[PDB]
């Protein structure tokens, strides 16, 4: 009866396993590189959210180039770099931590 708060949680079933905190993630800012399962897991749990992939793991690239090239400092080399970020897996769960992670390991 009237949540109000309505607690929607990006990751409401996704933490009952995927719950990487703000630490493997931090890690992804520098090129270290840290293989986790719970951190690919949680990104696609993002993705879904985010209304990039779909349930079945089809990835649109067409969505996502068109976001970081509308307004940007230089947009122009995303839109080459999502087909090598997003090169498609044996599984849509595992693409995903290639999004916030490729882009973020981009050389300048």
């Amino acid at each position: 009866e009237t949540p109000r708060e309505k607690l929607k949680q990006h990751s409401d079933a996704c933490k009952a396993e995927s719950g990487v905190s703000e630490e493997s993630l931090n890690k992804v800012r520098n090129r270290e590189e840290v293989d986790d399962p719970k951190l690919k897991e949680h990104a696609f749990c993002i993705l879904k959210r985010a209304g990039f992939i779909d349930a079945s793991g089809e990835f649109q690239l067409d969505h996502i180039k068109t976001k970081f090239k509308e307004n940007s400092e230089h947009p122009e080399k995303v839109d080459d770099l999502v087909a090598k970020c997003a090169v498609k897996k044996d599984t849509p769960q595992h693409s995903s931590a290639d999004f916030f992670k490729c882009v973020h390991d981009n050389r300048s």
